[PDB]
């Protein structure tokens, strides 16, 4: 078992806006 620092010490998460119509694009690469 290893030790991977200090833990966060923040008071809060960060904040977000999930919009997912906006992330879907027509971009097709597919495997050729
Ligand atoms: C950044 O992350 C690294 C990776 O875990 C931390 O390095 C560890 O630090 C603890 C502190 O006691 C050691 O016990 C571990 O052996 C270290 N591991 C490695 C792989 O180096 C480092 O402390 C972190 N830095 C901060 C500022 O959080």
């Amino acid at each position: 078992d290893v030790d991977l620092g200090p833990d966060s010490s923040a008071q809060s998460c960060q904040e977000v806006d999930i919009q997912p119509q906006y992330f879907q694009k027509d971009w097709t690469k597919p495997i050729d």
